[PDB]
């Protein structure tokens, strides 16, 4: 089941703090699984999202939009992580073979636990040609 990736591997805990939410995204948009409090995001958003991968820059000038809520882009990787920031809290975005993996985290958590959590899980479904 895609939720059991969700539930047990991107909602656990991480030295002490848990991501507010978190998701698995086709590449196309659909929810393939996804924590309760994670957003509904808009086809456009997705859109800037998938851009980005591909062409880094696209984002950064407009921000990150998730659900309505802006966030500022900041480091990541290009082709495979997108990062944002919105005061103490954050987002981490992995770009797998088929699927976008999201995490989005508040205080106390701190940017690298998200990163772990969210790239490591990526990192699995990539070995799993997924």
């Amino acid at each position: 089941s895609w939720q059991t990736y969700v539930d047990d591997h991107l909602m656990c805990d991480v030295a002490g703090n848990r991501l507010t939410a978190a998701a698995i995204l086709g590449q196309d948009g659909s929810v393939w699984a996804q924590s309760n409090n994670f957003p509904q995001v808009k086809p456009e958003e997705i859109q800037g999202i998938k851009d980005d991968f591909t062409t880094p820059g696209t984002l950064a000038p407009t921000g990150l939009f998730l659900g309505g809520n802006k966030y500022m882009v900041i480091q990541g990787e290009p082709n495979a992580v997108i990062r944002g920031k919105k005061g103490a809290g954050g987002v981490t975005i992995k770009k797998t073979t088929l699927a976008l993996v999201f995490g989005i985290y508040d205080e106390p958590m701190t940017p690298g636990q998200c990163n772990m959590v969210v790239e490591n899980l990526g990192e699995y479904l990539i070995e799993s040609g997924l």
